[PDB]
């Protein structure tokens, strides 16, 4: 399952990137 | 399996952060 | 398998929170 | 094993709830 | 093992529902 | 796990389409 | 259990979500 774990880690990193972007959009909308 | 559990925990943390960010966006949209 | 189950339960909780946030966004857009 | 199956079932429930909310957001955006 | 296979099937079904919902959102945003 | 993997693949496709729609919107707003 | 199918699918989802993140960041810049 090591390669699946690696893939899940990649997804976690992508979703952190997405959260950061969504937060920036919230800020832009609210300002 | 511990590596997989660790990875899933990391994804959970990421998704909590995404939920918070989407909630901020809902607030921003609703308050306009 | 216990620790994996516990991690999956945290992911389920996170995705429930995500669902609730998207539901709030749907309400805000719809109104 | 039971704890893991229960956890996966809870993740399925969360993701289904998320799907519903996303579908409602799509409707809100589209109208 | 049955409990887990059943749970995995529920997750697959939820994720298909989620994919369908996101596709509808993409169409809405794209329109 | 074929069914589960296929569902995840469909979600990936959907998010690709969502991303492209959002990028087009960003260009329109700009 | 062919774990490869699932790992490949999760990698594809990660790739899509990085692309989505970039698109959302571009929308944030355009709005602001």
């Amino acid at each position: 399952v090591k390669q699946l774990a690696d893939a899940v880690e990649e997804l976690a990193s992508a979703n952190y990137h997405l959260a950061n972007a969504v937060a920036r959009l919230a800020k832009a909308v609210g300002e």
